[PDB]
């Protein structure tokens, strides 16, 4: 086999060693399956282009692959909320489980095709944070006229609620937040938020980020690069992307834990959101799936078989995992 | 003519055709990383020699690897049991987690080179049923002297309440059921127990299945043939490893539902057991991890640091991940 080399560009800083050195671990496990000959190099966002532009560098060839939140970029296409998750949608399993055996990578790829992409999913990111305020969220009225720092689809779901959301790339979080010209923001969980800072700045963490079900994450492949490579390089990729599927996962997990006990001893205060505010985000999430099927044939197309196998998924989970898990935290703490 | 060939004795028929499936994919994978020159043939339960000798089988290099479940080898060392999952163990996440992120793999490492042996996780089952009952459970007093085929683990917790543990060949299972001789019976969860009808002669599907908490599947490998691989080759199998971490599990995922659907109409009542009998087999799980510490320096090694990272994950998954996915789940069910 040829030697091959390419650049991966991805959204991240360099200093989340959880996604961005999950991006690097990919790479090395690429090079390590082909000695060195199919040689990825990833940069930290804003590099080689703007995060924003990381779809488009891909699809016209500037760069071979990245490393991103697919809806980044939902101003493409509505549908690439199928890939990265929907608003109280699947949990990470759940939507492995849909991408590589419900039929979801199929569906996916053929949209795709539209932006001279070829998608892998390369990790997750769980449960997200539902992020940092300045002041207490008792009720809706509390989110509206917000300024928010928010990815993905929990944006347009939350601009029904007053919220003014926007997609400000990590890097320029802080910044924004400790200036003030946002209010509020969310970006993952523990770990990564007290490496970028926000508690610094807003003593509110709430819980959960509804955003998404998981957060996933996606390498789009240039076409054209993804044809070019030999079978055993398409399989190096491939393999790097499932592992990291795990991989990754499994590094956020490992690691929140003590980021949240230091975030609390530090000053952060932890709180749920009401009820309320958890049954009024649903509802605007239902009202934008509605909204999105009847505009958007792509997404119309996705939906119904989606939408049957989060039926079925969230029923088995809540009568086995969850049954379970529920039950074990609660002895494990009673019993500490 | 391909550079190296392998055997991998696994444990099971090809009727458990996801796990069975899994391992075929990962020897798949393989082929395709290595453009066939490593060539791993996969062989079902007792075609090379029992599943019971697997362990040794590898020790002894008869064959190059397995593909097994290390709790069957718990006669040899109690300590295994961390490898595959203790009773209210951790989820598979955690277990991933603590595997590739909290030390878990270096300490298995360590156990399992007294055995000639290097491990790699390769597979998880996820949480499993309760099993099938003729009768109804309502209190600890259901499982004084209740017959009920089950093994490993979960039996030597069950004696400690008077359960009589049976044994008996698979296919008996449905007509020792069928004739009362047995009053209940653990299999699998709802896709393989699907295959056997056991909804049809004891219709009481208890949840969730405690016992084997979220079993992790393992592929010994032989020290010597593992440390005789070129290291793309050793790369290979670590990330195949990796990747069906992922998609074993994601595959029961997505089966399991239908399954449980077509049991449901088979007659199948799917019951929850009651909290005394949860609080009654979670204090008994801790006098045996107590015991088997007690008897053995390998497993009282390992436990309390098992311990202390459960509890750190448990803390952490009850702030945003089963905030979240309890919410959904619910949510969905009444949008259904
Ligand atoms: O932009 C974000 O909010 C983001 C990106 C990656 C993962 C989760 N969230
Ligand atoms: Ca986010």
């Amino acid at each position: 086999n040829p030697t091959v080399r390419w650049r991966m560009s991805t959204s991240w800083p360099k200093s989340l060693d959880t996604i961005y050195g999950s991006a690097d671990e990919l790479c090395k496990r690429v090079g390590q399956l082909t000695d060195g000959k199919f040689e990825i190099r990833a940069f930290p966002g804003g590099e080689l282009v703007p995060s924003a532009q990381n779809m488009d560098a891909v699809s016209n060839g500037t760069v071979e692959c990245n490393h991103v939140l697919s809806t980044m970029y939902i101003g493409k296409n509505t549908a690439l909320t199928f890939d990265t998750g929907l608003s109280f949608g699947l949990n990470a399993r759940q939507h492995n489980a849909w991408i590589h055996y419900g039929g979801g990578l199929q569906q996916l790829r053929e949209l795709y095709k539209k932006y001279n992409i070829v998608n892998h999913v390369c990790g997750n990111v769980g449960v997200q944070m539902g992020g940092w305020y300045r002041k207490e969220i008792k009720s809706t009225a509390d989110l509206n006229g917000l300024n928010m720092r928010i990815g993905g689809i929990g944006g347009m779901v939350l601009s029904k609620l007053g919220v003014v959301p926007q997609q400000i790339p990590p890097g320029d979080i802080y910044p924004a937040l400790e200036k003030g010209t946002i209010d509020a923001a969310e970006w993952i969980g523990p770990y990564d938020d007290e490496k970028l800072g926000f508690n610094k700045v807003a003593p509110y963490y709430y819980s959960p980020g509804w955003f998404e079900g998981s957060a996933s994450i996606t390498s789009m492949v240039n076409d054209k690069a993804w044809e070019a490579l030999p079978p055993a390089y398409q399989a190096a990729f491939e393999a790097a992307c499932g592992e990291q599927s795990m991989r990754m996962l499994a590094n956020y997990d490992a690691r929140n834990p003590l980021a949240l006990r230091k975030l609390i001893a530090g000053g952060a205060k932890v709180s749920f959101f009401p009820k309320e505010v958890m049954d009024a985000v649903y509802k605007a999430s239902q009202q934008l799936w509605t909204e999105l099927s009847e505009k958007n044939p792509d997404f119309k197309a996705i939906y119904p078989g989606w939408k049957k196998f989060q039926e079925d998924e969230a029923g088995w989970f809540r009568v086995a995992e969850n049954a379970l898990d529920n039950y074990t935290f609660a002895a494990v703490a009673r019993a500490q």
